[PDB]
């Protein structure tokens, strides 16, 4: 069977917590007043909810309302407890209220409003400096939630709200987030395809915070190379092959060999043999101004097969890539 794995940081944070902190199943929701909020515009619809721009008539503040669908239930308490545990943290979206929607008859989460601009349009205009600046801001959020014993598990541009005018950033949609418990096996059906870590793609369940750092790496690669997405799989199997065509197959086998993992035999015919590529390969006249030796070294230390070898969020904040960012 597979070799066990543990996070190299924040390993035991939850074990030293009162049960209440992580025992989300027992959490008692404190309900607010649904009539405080008036829905204004439907923004979108997720797999697990519909999202509205709304107004808090008890102060005329714009808010965001996520009305939860009859989900996996108990997943409701998980997201609520995590939001409450993380509230006030650096660049963590603020849960302002929890009300019972009268029509859906499900909980509706009320969030602070953020005047974001579509990541596509925004990732077209970011300067080198701005990439570094916002990466650092995302790292603050990630080190915070990791330090609080929580992994986000859905890091992607769609879940980073950026108000470019005021240069503020929020990490949102904690619906897939989980408490990290050493030795616990987790569902590998998390994150979005292009941002899935190798551990998910090879069905290794005993993963940790370092999943988020692979995802962050995928974001970084897409930004500095102007390639969206960087690893463009057609499905979850092709996703790993796309990764292997860059990181090489030898280090992939070293990885699965370390954890005594067996690849799905359907990879026999599609994986092939691939050398590790130098990152310079992806540099060209159109993205060169976004690339530096520091950027490439930083990316290289995020995008590692072995989840145990990736930079942690705090280590990432130490990297020379961020020396130019005003703190």
């Amino acid at each position: 069977g597979p070799v066990p794995s543990r996070a190299r940081v924040y390993t035991d944070v939850n074990t030293h917590r009162p049960r209440e902190y992580w025992d989300y199943e027992s959490h008692v929701v404190e309900w607010g007043n649904q009539d405080d909020y008036q829905l204004v515009r439907k923004l979108g619809r997720g797999k697990y909810s519909e999202v509205f721009e709304a107004i808090n008539i008890t102060n005329n503040e714009k808010v965001v309302v996520k009305i939860l669908k009859p989900v996996k239930k108990k997943k409701i308490k998980r997201e609520i407890k995590i939001l409450e545990n993380l509230r006030g943290g650096p660049n963590i979206i603020t849960l302002a209220d929890i009300v019972k929607d009268p029509v859906s008859r499900t909980p509706a989460l009320v969030f602070e409003h953020v005047n974001n601009t579509d990541f596509k349009q925004l990732y077209q205009t970011l300067t080198d400096y701005d990439i570094r600046f916002y990466m650092y801001e995302i790292l603050k959020a990630l080190d915070y939630c990791h330090s609080m014993g929580i992994m986000h598990r859905d890091v992607k541009p769609h879940n980073v709200m950026i108000d470019h005018e005021h240069r503020k950033l929020r990490l949102i949609d904690w619906g897939l987030a989980e408490f990290y418990h050493p030795g616990q096996e987790y569902n590998v059906r998390v994150a979005s395809r292009y941002f899935k870590g190798p551990e998910l793609l090879v069905d290794y369940q005993m993963y940790d915070y370092s999943l988020d750092m692979w995802s962050l790496g995928c974001m970084l690669a897409s930004m500095i190379f102007r390639k969206e997405p960087f690893f463009h799989g057609h499905d979850n199997y092709d996703q790993l092959v796309r990764i292997a065509k860059v990181l090489g197959t030898e280090d992939l086998y070293d990885y699965i060999d370390k954890y005594n993992i067996e690849l799905d035999p359907r990879f026999n015919d599609i994986l092939g043999r691939h050398s590790r590529k130098r990152w310079e390969r992806f540099v060209h006249s159109e993205n060169q101004h976004l690339v530096s030796p520091e950027a490439l070294d930083f990316l290289d230390k995020l995008l590692r097969y072995d989840h145990q070898s990736r930079l942690t969020a705090r280590e990432a904040m130490e990297h020379p890539y961020f020396y130019t960012v005003v703190k």
